[PDB]
């Protein structure tokens, strides 16, 4: 038993991390087969940043201007191109540690692990969610740009995030591995504010199921609710609507515990309207929304990779 | 900015994880050079467990009875011995992925990462603290025995924990890599209860410094306290005494923020006596005690490995 915020094992991603330097700027890149992916702003100084013309800056670079280091070893760059907000540096050596991988654009509410890196060297790993407002609540210092987020399914690493920016209040924005930002954000140092965030209702329910599985049952009430009536309450408390798809996705946890989803919704409604009254659930004094149903099953069933 | 519970990158440990089977029992082992370390209870059935005589059970085993698998590959066992609560299986192949390593017995209050594993395959990684009562609040399912806890210092993996048991209320007990339990516990299925736990005061202070560094300052008051007067309050709230060593260890964070440790102690005293009043600190509605001062510096300074 027990329940922790649990990241994927990071080894398969660690073997892909490199350092990319262009001029004065150094950040991280991702080396897969014979391509290194990194944020396009490696080609900028911190005066280009107010509004860089990246296409223009890149035309004045050539392959040799990119210093790519995998540990101690320089990798010779033999081609380069820009795809949205990422650069692809073709190198003359394929990474022998490349795992089976895919690039995937994740949906808001889904979780992933971040391997935070500096100068191509991993610092730590932690689990995040893509927030409904397309930011992530990460932990990043200057030098972490190009760090990636990912999920692992058996042997296959699905890369979903590359770090680019920090927005006001210490939240983070970035791209998929095709270089397309999540959310309305752009890679320039200009006033941009995230939309107002919302709580990921299906994930809160998943975490209440995790609590039940772990024997922390105190909040289960004797009632039920309709989907529509629950959503009227979710709206008031800035929770996202619960859909029938969400109900179906919660099916495995509902079956395991014998608690119908709409019964769990009645218990969550009471928690929203009345509070926790100083009690905890799974050691938390707030309702947690960064565990997906799959995260709960994986952690409560021992899924390995 | 940002602050997350952050585990060490797990790759160097993943490359050491194997499966060990003896008879009906399968669990995880740690393969370093030509030795596999695992819990001695691999030689038990789940009837031996009330009170096994491990020395006696082991005399009736020979090398070939231990099936050790590293991924797809069986490793031939050529020697075995017992050291306290761990078995050491000598194998005929040295692990080529062995990192620089040490075995270290950590002190209560210190943190480490756990790589949870099943059938020799890693499932996830998370950060824990050794509690003052010598348990850890982990996340472990049957099959996770032999999973290890560790810290990384640049290139060197310091292994500090191997998982053996779960105690009432879903907390966990285990050994160092010399097989000596943390705490009074024994590897048998007999009534054992942890001592009453306490809150790790120096770590709470470290986390308040992390909050200040991240701009979450609301709880800083205008006062100071003496060490003695603070400890009288810590005692009442089941917090461990703060020592001068702790004050000195907090020096780097105090210097960074300009807040003297005893001034931060006055702010913590007020939080203990008055509560948070529904506010959060670093996104938490409770005071967090599983970040050490070093954890805060590492995460707020970008230390890599
Ligand atoms: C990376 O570029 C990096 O690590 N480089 C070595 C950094 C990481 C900063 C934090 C830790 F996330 N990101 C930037 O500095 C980006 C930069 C590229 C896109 C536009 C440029 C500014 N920038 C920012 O994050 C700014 N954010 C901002 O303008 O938001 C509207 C701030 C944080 C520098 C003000
Ligand atoms: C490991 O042995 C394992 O994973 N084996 C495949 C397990 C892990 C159990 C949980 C997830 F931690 N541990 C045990 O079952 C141990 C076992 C070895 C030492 C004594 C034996 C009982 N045991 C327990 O953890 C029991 N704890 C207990 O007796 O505490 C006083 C319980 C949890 C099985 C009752």
């Amino acid at each position: 038993s027990g329940f922790r915020k649990m990241a994927f094992p990071s080894g398969k991603v660690e073997g892909c991390m490199v350092q990319v330097t262009c001029g004065t700027t150094t950040l991280n890149g991702l080396w897969l087969d014979d391509v290194v992916y990194c944020p396009r702003h490696v080609i900028c100084t911190s005066e280009d940043m107010l509004n860089p013309n990246y296409e223009d800056l890149l035309i004045r670079k050539s392959n040799h201007n990119f210093l790519v280091q995998a540990g101690n070893v320089q990798l010779r760059v033999i081609g380069h191109s820009m795809q949205n907000c990422v650069l692809k540096l073709k190198v003359d050596t394929a990474n022998p540690k490349t795992p089976k991988y895919k690039f995937v654009r994740i949906q808001p509410g889904q979780t992933f692990s971040v391997l935070a890196c500096y100068n191509g060297s991993p610092s730590g790993v932690y689990q995040c969610a893509m927030r409904p407002n397309f930011t992530i609540k990460g932990s990043f210092l200057n030098g972490s740009c190009g760090s990636v987020g990912f999920n692992i399914d058996y042997d296959c690493v699905s890369f979903c995030y590359m770090h680019h920016m920090e927005l006001p209040t210490g939240v983070h924005a970035g791209t998929d591995l095709e270089g397309n930002f999540y959310g309305p954000f752009v890679d320039r140092q200009t006033a941009q504010a995230a939309g107002t965030d919302t709580t990921i209702t299906v994930n809160v329910l998943a975490w209440l199921y995790a609590a039940v599985i772990n024997g922390d049952r105190w909040f289960l009430n004797r009632f039920t609710t309709t989907l529509n009536d629950f959503n009227l309450v979710a709206m008031k408390y800035n929770y996202e609507p619960l859909t029938q798809d969400h109900v179906d996705i919660l099916g495995p946890l509902s079956a395991q515990t014998g608690i119908a989803v709409l019964d769990m919704c009645a218990s969550l409604k009471e928690l929203l309207q009345n509070g926790m009254n100083g009690r905890t659930i799974l050691g938390s004094a707030l309702l947690e929304d960064e565990f997906t149903p799959f995260d709960v099953v994986r952690q409560c069933s021992g899924v390995t990779f």
